[PDB]
């Protein structure tokens, strides 16, 4: 793939990954309630953000976003599934866990292929992305009990 | 049908429409941009609260909320397109107002079935957000050179 | 009379009592003037607000609000006098408080009114803003030492 | 019975409730701690504005709110107990939802009478604060891991 | 004339222009609707402040405000009419400037004569109020296509 | 007695005073009724707020407060007493000063028994509770045109 | 006078004027106790700022102004007086009344004087505060029941 | 001496620091004069609140306060002069941390004496204003190259 | 060139680029003069700040900026015409447009110059406003109708 | 002359001035760095407000402002020069407060020009920038260890 | 020992204490991970600041802080240990407790000490951080299921 | 070496220059006393977060920072030392840039290091530092009046 493509590819997985933060966040239960349910809160609209900043940065060279469900659903890495039977919190997290492990690692292929192409202005966006992603994945994971990498 | 069903195909509906937001104010070009970019970044997080709470409501009343992108494109009445050919502010506008007159004629029917159920709490958030749906829809057409019913 | 008569009707009562609110806190002399000079300027921003969300939902019903002193001194049931004789701040608040009490009682029949037309939205307005109405007959009341309805 | 009495039964209701909130902040212990300690903080505020209203809502249509200890446990329906053997969080949710099911409920009979003796505003304030209580049962009701309606 | 009778003057100038501004922002259609629409919000504040101003500045050098809607329209300079025939967007600025700029023109008097007199705070505050006026005055001919003076 | 009784003590005292202000503040009328309201709703938070921390240091150093009301009402020496008869502004704020002068001595004693004990940290709270109510019986006293001791 | 000698004999006179605004302030008593000992606190700042504003710009046209105490009572024409015999609330503002009329006039003075001298930006200055201290005097005159000018 | 006159005592000395404080703030000239020509404002605001706070305990003790430039002057300890002869920055600094070392000195008796006398509040306040003169007196020594107690 | 003589040549550029948006920002006229006037002091204010930061950098790797016109006259790439004729918002937006563009290329170079040189700080500020650059060029394409990259 | 051409002139000295701020903010160097390095941007900040007001007034009253560094440098009085020889703290205030001078001066004429040609508006305005000038004339001169006037 | 010598060790206390807290903060795993990483943040930052208070106010009592990690390591009586082992929160949480408990325990003493020296200043500083220790110890042990006092 | 170790390191060095900025900044004594107290207390804050952010970088990529001033002497690469004879502020701030220099050069290396491994976020975050000690190494040394790469 190309930075385009690349982009767009973002587009497409961000949609659906704040859809899942939204389900996380409705559907919990648990001891940890108050706390996740304002966490999911602050991820929705930080992701919410990285989406319509990667959607405009695409517009911006020349591009553009996919832009309805039916696209997104077409062109998403990341999975969804509807909520049927309960889960535990420890299962929501290490749902959201995976999707913010999935995205850092696609992003680490756009932030090669931006450098190697010349594209320092989306090089350095992915970056930054990338260093919250990080962070998160760090967090999410001790309050999981787990190091981060492991 | 019933609250619970009339709420969740809300939260569809409201998914759909969150996104043809973010379309418009993407694709959008002419001499009303910056006014019309900004006003669309309003019309977003309005839209995105009112979907928060129809779903924070249906799970209050025992419901189940919807939440993938799947099952919002399985269950909307809002129409949603692809953006390929270039379209006028105005057409662009004309779809938003199509989409708020919808929005407002269903929330109409939520009114009078949440009614008969007897559920006033359901009833009165729905008067709320069609109370701004009106004053949109009047401003939209006014925007556009029309009167607000005509 | 219909919604779209009533509307109009309490905009042109809207102006006529503002500009009597502003009359007493312009005017008012008495140990009570520092808080009540205060007090005016408070009503005055709610009631002229009051205003124009009537002539707003008149619009986005349909309607033309009336824009001009000399509709509004046509159409008021809400009535003014020009200040010659000095008057005291009891018998300043007396006039305000029955100008309130006169508005209570209207929008009481508006509620009417909107119910048996089936308006919810506009149904819903009159009654917050008589929610306000009330506390403040409760309030003016209290400082000239009579209960509310009494 | 009517409007008047029933006000004034959540005037003796909300007194004890906002008791029992504080309760529950100081005598809780558990992992929870800080984050319940300080949601006790938000509820005691929101229990005691609502507490006012009523009161003044019921000052303003003629009434006497009830104003003394004595005569809140004369009245009140709901129950309060001290703290003597130490009670699980679990245990101290448990009675603090089941206090807001007991005021859910009791709101859903005043709304009705309310509405049946013709007091729009006292049933539009009703109802509002039932939003509340319903969100929040099933907010806390997630916290003990059921559902809002168990 | 005199200071007294020219702000007594300008209170009912003002208070003709503050509804008229309200004529315009409630009526006005087309493209710059959203724009528009909020910039008449703001001069409505404007205007009703340099109002307030006017009339407590001639209290407080002995003089006594008009302060009815009647007395307004039997002293006003400025002219009003009700809104039946649909206006163009232009046409409703041109007839803002114009009212401005007779505002503009009668301070220039008031300013003379006020320096005649000796009034040294009533001239000031009516400067203040010009040189306002006057900023409007290129803002609104430049959005018009015209030179401030044109 | 000791410290942890003096202060449950204080904890019984001052969830009287708190409702005897909003007492205070429901019924009052006259001239004053805009600034007395208010400022009552000011010692409510106050005190509301000094409750909270007694309570809080009692646990701290390992005691239990009452929780309740009925516990508050068989523990406090504050007065209370239905509003029955009509009374004057001046009758309620001088029940609210002699409250005010009950509290004031008793925390004296708490602030010398206290310090019998050793507890430095218990003294300084109740010191700078005093140095409030100390201001608080200045003002009041002054609102009734007495001197501070009387 | 001079304009030098003017503002330093305001810098003396505003030194003596906020000393009297405390004493007022510490001193009162009455029913209107609360609402003008906050207004006291209010003009103490005020007249402290046009005070240093005075002294900076007699430093900036190359004065020097007073700076002790002994300097202020060998020049202030304001008049000062111990507090023995209490004096009512109408007597204490009566006193602030005088003096700010005093201010005024001399005000008045400093203004024909920086004029007849040139000195553009001190005349300004004065007319300013000018300005404020007639809004004052119709203020604390409406509170004495007397016309600004009575 | 006694409470009460210890603490008029300070009421003068303050004021005659403030105005201090005012000369030093007004007269200053050297390469740290913006620097401290704004530290001089906030000394000036703060000790004009250990003034007022200082008075205010005393007329809660029901002492009554010194309330003329006369009054200060023939009580104060704190000694003032006519600034006639340039002074240095540091001949200035010297002079205020002169006069902070007295004011240290003479509260430290009054905090003696407070506690001898059993005013618990009066001697808080004191410590507290103490704490406060102390770091003032380091930093002041500081900028001028000396030890606090030096 | 190197990274101090390409930063300096931007010192120059943004000071012309800076007077061409106050041009602008004065001369326009039509009917998006008020969203364009606005625009265009966001973009005063944020093309000044990066002229400080690139001059302050320059500064911090031990180089000297220009600080003359006459210097940046000398130096600037961005060209410069007085308002002679009168432009269209379009023309004006199509200065902005190509300047903005040059500005784009020429950051482009220094990108990679200041990264064959080795300086990542500088390396990275210029992506940064590269990036900022990028938007301002798809929006203003899109008030003038066009896609981003012509 | 006339109004506008002064107006413009100052449109030219405003923005000579304005760099040459920033030339003293970039190379400024010695112990007074911190302090004088913040100083500068405020000055450059106020300045250009003033600049833009003047600008703004010209356009206002007809006029049509220089806006091209080439018409700045034909036009300005100000003089500026590139950094070459290092320039002492002193050395750089000297420069500033003499340009200071400078405005200060040819304000004084605008202000008699623009009270000659009765333009209250304009002369208003200038004497307050005048009023600024003058203080900061004050402030400089005092950290130079000078008078005013000197 | 003396005052300064106690300041002094808890000065290098208080160093150790905040190191810990960040360990905590960093190596914290667990389903509480959220609330208590945010609550060591805040913990670090208030025993950051009673350090740097107790340091200038031992600097202040004529003393001389220890100011190095080797100075701190050499008179703490805090312990500290690097995190090898996998500590659970649990544990972290009773480190935390025991080190506050120690605080505790040392301020107990400093403030005898203060007190028999008759330092009344550092007598009151001590005595309000232990107010916040024992109120943290409070909610640590109820976070741990224990009673305060253990 | 490897990122982990290069960024452990920077947490041991982080952890004394912290210190020894609370040094200067008790320590520090002359004219420059208030403003560079105060700079202190910010480059405090700073290099306080860059500290926890370092570490949290670690932690996310899978590291263990140290975590106790033991770990932090033996590892860091900053020198420290005991303040024993009074230093000039010079000297002071000699220590301070010199420090600066350090991390800046070790920062060099982090930068190099880090992308040969290609850790691109580790890459960014130290750039970002980098830039900052920049900054600052350019302002003390103008301070000291030495070019920045002197
Ligand atoms: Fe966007
Ligand atoms: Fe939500
Ligand atoms: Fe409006
Ligand atoms: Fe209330
Ligand atoms: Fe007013
Ligand atoms: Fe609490
Ligand atoms: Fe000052
Ligand atoms: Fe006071
Ligand atoms: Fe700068
Ligand atoms: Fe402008
Ligand atoms: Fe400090
Ligand atoms: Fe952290």
């Amino acid at each position: 793939v190309d930075t385009k493509e690349f982009l767009n590819h973002q587009v497409a997985n961000l949609n659906v990954f704040t859809v899942k933060i939204h389900q996380i966040h409705w559907y919990m239960r648990g001891h940890n309630f108050f706390t996740l349910h304002e966490k999911m809160d602050d991820l929705y609209s930080e992701f919410g953000e990285q989406m319509d900043e990667v959607a405009e940065r695409l517009l911006a060279i020349g591009g553009s976003p996919f832009s309805t469900l039916k696209e997104f659903l077409e062109n998403a890495s990341v999975e969804e599934a509807p909520y049927t039977k309960p889960k535990t919190m420890d299962q929501l997290m290490e749902d959201l866990v995976g999707t913010l492990e999935l995205l850092r690692d696609e992003y680490k292929q756009g932030i090669e292929l931006t450098d190697k192409e010349g594209d320092d202005v989306t090089n350095d966006m992915l970056i930054a992305f990338k260093a919250s992603i990080d962070k998160h994945i760090w967090m999410f994971k001790a309050f999981l009990g787990k190091a981060p990498l492991e």
